[PDB]
């Protein structure tokens, strides 16, 4: 059972967030949540499909990452009875460990996928999907959007995202991945930036 594995992996991440995300007391793990989601969007860029990424700090202290790539495949996976996107959002395999870590450590996560003319949406709570991915509407755009509300059971002390921390790494990432265009917007004060290196 994939379902059994999935919940074991999630539970493994909650019990040992240090080895997956970093220190949970000093801010580093909290911001590493953003960078992990961002790194997935960059993969879609490196793969040649995404060109703009927008990172938003929301005023309710969640962060969203939007890409204009293909959008995570929505097809019920041939292997596990749920959408391929749910697999990517929930399956652990530190070998092959990725964005499930963020899902596990978020009190809530919102996933919106635009592809093949359709908008698909799923909500997760502590990594657990409220329902299967479902079509909520129609669109002519493509891409993936992950917004996450970090668990305040997991994170102490530094619980609010810092603009400058996110600006510094995003600037570095566009530098290292020349050609990727990344926008950062703060909804708390209206501050924004655009990082591209060519
Ligand atoms: C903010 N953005 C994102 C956050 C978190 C995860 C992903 C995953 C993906 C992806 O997995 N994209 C992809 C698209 C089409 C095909 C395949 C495939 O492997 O067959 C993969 C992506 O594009 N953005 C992401």
């Amino acid at each position: 059972s994939s379902s059994i594995k999935v919940l074991k992996g999630l539970d493994a991440v909650r019990k040992r967030p240090g080895m997956y995300i970093g220190d949970t007391d000093d801010g580093t793990g909290l911001h590493h949540m953003v960078f992990e989601v961002v790194d997935n969007a960059i993969d879609e860029a490196l793969a040649g499909h995404c060109k703009e990424i927008i990172v938003t700090i929301h005023a309710d202290n969640s962060v969203s990452v939007q890409d204009d790539g293909r959008g995570i495949p929505t097809g019920i996976h041939p292997e596990e009875g749920v959408s391929a996107a749910e697999v990517i959002m929930t399956v652990l395999h530190l070998h092959g460990v990725g964005v499930s870590v963020v899902n596990a450590l978020s009190q809530k996560l919102e996933l919106v996928i635009q592809r093949e003319g359709k908008i698909h949406r799923q909500i997760y709570e502590h990594g657990v999907p409220q329902a299967p991915l479902a079509v909520t509407g129609e669109t002519e755009k493509t891409g993936t959007m992950v917004r996450f509300w970090p668990s305040l059971e997991t994170f102490t002390n530094v619980t609010e995202f810092e603009y400058e921390i996110l600006a510094k790494r995003l600037r570095e990432l566009s530098f290292l991945n020349s050609g990727v265009s990344i926008r950062l917007r703060d909804k708390r004060d209206g501050k924004e930036d655009h990082f591209h290196y060519e």
